[PDB]
């Protein structure tokens, strides 16, 4: 999944925080 325009898309999954960094973005273990 995470090429970092995906990761800009996923820290914005960051705030979806469940996350502080679990695994959003970085820290994507995806890809």
């Amino acid at each position: 999944i995470c090429e970092e325009p995906t990761c800009r898309n996923r820290t914005r999954h960051l705030p979806l925080q469940f996350s502080r960094t679990g695994p959003l973005c970085p820290a994507c273990m995806k890809a």
